[PDB]
């Protein structure tokens, strides 16, 4: 249904012709600072149309009760207004960063091998501004942003539309998060992909490419030293490792910039994914 | 944790060195026919090891309380054994089929071009005996499979592993299973998808590869009849064409069968999904 | 949390001095006609304050989606709203009545003794009409409603409050409802009317006063037939008799009218429980 | 279903006529010491059958995985099994105390006055051992229990049964457990005691007869300080007081030992909500 997470809950509202779209966030720990001004920047991305909190904060900051969002005239809005405290939770608590970009654009692929360490050193430095300095194509590599900038507009050209691949890394991620056997992390972050609208899938790590290289390659401490190849993840569960996975879109109504636009919905999904696993993974360290 | 489901449900147990592996099936309907020996053909088939129900059937049949299985002496035989379940209650509420099988083992890839007429033929014909009728390595493909198993040796005499893909088809589905917008069906595959050991990804439909055809190509009525590119899914909800779908897996302790083992796992949890859809979807018609 | 049933679900937000109160009901069929109208009534029933749906409706039906509800300026609103939803659900797919009232105010008690054949008579016939027409003490016994008004005023007048006891009638109820071990229907409603706030407790049937009666007066066919004892259900689900169970609310801030306005709270959360299990059985009769 | 809990999950399994019942405890942290003989004792007093643990442990400690029970040849085994787990999970992490007796057999009553300082008081010492040393009828008052053993020799001479009300407190409970607006501490404990067979209620704190008392008493500092009249819970969540809360049961095939052997049942269920609402409540202490 409409409701995801199990601590950390968002159900959403909306189609496209109704009175209002929003959110009820619940599970947000009392004492935090929040208004809107928290919310309003990951929203305005969802262009490469406002917000108000009904509920669940007093004189800026959380009560620990239902947080309440609408935004006035399905819709994925609720998603990313949602995740935009999942965000700041996770910040706060922990210095977590997530990045997500555009990888590919119809036929043409950003090298993303993860055994070649510059995608290596990319998924150790990209950052949301980096990714926005682009441009709307949000590809932070130059030499294929500009040929995925021609594609989109040789299929706008021909009245017709595109896919492409978005690619999300999450650094400083603790370790033991994730709930093994059947909601692992990855299992986590997979449901969560596969729900936003025009995907088509979710791999993570070394995924279908590396479905190609032999296991003593994947697992040699050198190739030099060994590369991140599993994605961050162990038995299902964070290793303290990046973990970066990606996302390919369908296009079709024509778009064609369903890709570069979808970025702020996987953060976003990323983001309510990691604060319930973060949560969880407190009830029993404590325990 | 290690529950999954809503409606059916199954919780598992058992690590490598303990008395016991199993599982409590929790939400079959009363009245159906069920022994073990529903139950170890799919289990025998994890090998290119036993199995007593505790409770939960008399005289043959189900008595809609919860059915412990065990087998003497983490490990995946619950989700197999519940599985065996699933597909019986779907094949006799349906005729639904269930029929995975390998289509990438290393470097080496059968073609499954959703636009190939070829790939969509076979989709539509594969079943469970022709896919073991090539042996072991269960790919349907003999100008390939010959080339996969000379892969595996391979890697196999540099005391090495590597992995492969799994390809899963399902037909005459029901139209109307799934649970927008978090619980889509497709959502809920890749959530158990994820889950099993080595599994790096989920694709249905188009994917990966189609993410470089234009959306005219996926949409149009001829290209000749339009081919299934959604895998079976539209707004998240089966549209009653065939559901395919494809998850890599890692090899690494090396393997290297680690692929063609995993076809019955893919196929139960396949089974555990569209079994609680099922549920779900009749919970609503009704009303 | 603030999310209640598994799939005719409620998610409530709104405290005192915030924006706005209301809920997000998921799981309503779609094709039901719903208007603000259907939801008024139960709401003014809360004294013995508007409502706007925002989503889920279209040229007035139900559209299978998340209808959001909000009223302008915790609160137990969203609890009624959602509540009038799941009473005109289970009115049409069903003809089920559910009727509470005044039972107790302080010292001054209605006889509800389960053996009482003027009680079952009342359990039979008594209506929400019939209620109201007692004025706001709404107690259906004139021998007794007086001086439950009088034993009011002599709190009013020492600055003071009192409880009460709320009990409630639902009839016409399929067979078959509840999901024992764990949560068999009692246990649904129980659960229920203890998240009412002031709410002290729940019992159904013959409850604490049919613990001084032997087990052969429970259960033998005459006593002059056998009453409904059980409260309508055995094994926990369902027996198609009558359900009926009392609810015990503190007075305290001050009251004294606590108890005769919990009425549409409890009629509310009663409903909420009934779609819900409905559905849930439905599920199952299928299969 | 046959599942319990969020966090501190019980699935349960077993009829009267099958190969064995059973439980498995999901969501244990790993290194605690567990091993049969913490179970045994606690079964042992469900009369006033052996047991052995499948999985989940090694070398005498909790690996955190899941842990199977069984016992060769519905039951409330497996919940008394789970429960004995819970019991020492809150023992270790907190010293709680959870402590149920006999208050009421047929028409005998123990006083359970809130308002009396000598309940209180038996609140504040009573143990299980003391409970034990009264025999079977488990009744610490002593001006009644002996009346309570013929009343139970009344009715088993008239080949008879009748039922009674077990009462239990909870004593070092910490602060913040419960999960309002739906999952309130007495909301899940309410849930908890109605799913136990043969029960018809559930009451916290003044309950029931506290309707009968004015605010001003339950609330005014002295009355000689204020009692206990809540039960141990203000806006549903625990507030460090002794939480109790009393139960009645029905005696009908006859018992009538219903009430004496229903008290471990009463303890288990209670710890596995307790156990359950710690772990809650630290997810989001850390958050």
């Amino acid at each position: 249904m409409s409701t995801f997470g199990k601590l950390f809950r968002v159900t959403t509202y909306g189609e496209s012709h109704c009175k209002s779209v929003g959110c009820i966030v619940d599970g947000v720990p009392p004492g935090m600072s929040l208004t809107e001004a928290d919310i309003q920047p990951q929203l305005t991305r969802r262009r490469p149309d406002r917000v108000e909190i009904q509920s669940g904060t007093e004189f800026g900051k959380t009560l620990g009760t239902p947080i309440a969002m609408m935004i006035k005239n399905r819709e994925t809005i609720g998603r990313v207004a949602s995740g935009a405290i999942a965000e700041k939770f996770l910040a706060q608590n922990s210095n977590v960063e997530i990045v997500a970009f555009v990888t590919q654009i119809g036929e043409i692929k950003m090298n993303r091998d993860s055994f070649d360490p510059e995608f290596q050193h990319l998924l150790n430095t990209i950052t949301r501004e980096k990714v926005d300095s682009m441009g709307p194509i949000r590809c932070p590599d130059a030499s294929v942003a500009g040929l995925m900038v021609k594609e989109i507009e040789k299929y706008r050209g021909n009245k017709d539309s595109i896919g492409g691949v978005v690619t999300c890394v999450v650094r400083n991620l603790p370790t033991g998060l994730g709930e093994p056997c059947f909601d692992k992390l990855e299992a986590m972050l997979a449901h969560a992909m596969l729900s936003i609208p025009a995907s088509k899938g979710f791999e993570i790590g070394s995924g279908f490419q590396g479905v190609s290289v032999p296991g003593s390659k994947h697992n040699d401490p050198f190739y030099r030293t060994k590369t991140n190849n599993s994605g961050g993840v162990q038995g299902g569960i964070s290793n303290g490792e990046n973990i970066y996975f990606s996302v390919p879109f369908k296009s079709v109504r024509h778009d064609p910039a369903v890709t570069p636009r979808a970025i702020p919905i996987v953060e976003a999904m990323t983001a309510l994914v990691l604060a319930d696993a973060l949560l969880i993974q407190k009830a029993r360290d404590f325990s």
